[PDB]
């Protein structure tokens, strides 16, 4: 398995303009369009984004291509953060990737927010670093994906994506 193969089954594919779990406008693999609320902002951005007249749809191969700009976009971010830098060094293969999907989820600035758990994992207390993680939110919120992104920091394994 690898952060593609895992971020592929934590967002899914959808190649028409939909809304994601916060009702925004998204489309692809997880590529956040727009917060606004008008369809017609997010078809701009769309087209904006591709390059060409979309009409609210994309092909495969387009989403693939979003796909690898935005994981490459969030390893670039968190590199460049002061504050994940440091914790993503610190880290092993697995869990390094599950530091990638928070950050792909819920952007650069909002994982560095969580200034306790980054602590912990740095310090390599998985089994703190993973009770803290789940009081938030983000775990609230979308809770299965929450549950397989923490016990991959807590294994250190693939398990939790086995499965599925």
């Amino acid at each position: 398995m690898n952060i593609f193969e895992m971020l592929r089954i934590d967002e899914g594919l959808r190649l028409k303009i939909y809304k994601d779990t916060e009702g925004y406008y998204t489309i692809g693999i997880g590529h956040l369009l727009t917060k606004s609320p008008s369809l017609n902002a997010a078809k701009s951005e769309l087209d904006k984004a591709i390059g060409r007249n979309c009409n609210g749809v994309i092909t495969k191969d387009e989403a693939e291509k979003l796909f690898n700009q935005d994981v490459d976009a969030a390893v670039r971010g968190i590199l460049r953060n002061a504050k994940l830098k440091p914790v993503y060094d610190s880290l092993d293969a697995v869990r390094r990737c599950a530091l990638i999907n928070m950050v792909f989820q819920m952007g650069e600035t909002g994982v560095a927010g969580f200034t306790n758990s980054l602590r912990m994992l740095q310090q390599k207390r998985w089994d703190e670093a993973a009770v803290n993680l789940a009081k938030s939110r983000w775990y609230n919120q979308t809770p299965n994906r929450a549950k397989r992104v923490i016990t991959t920091f807590r294994t250190g394994c693939w398990d939790a994506y086995k499965n599925l």
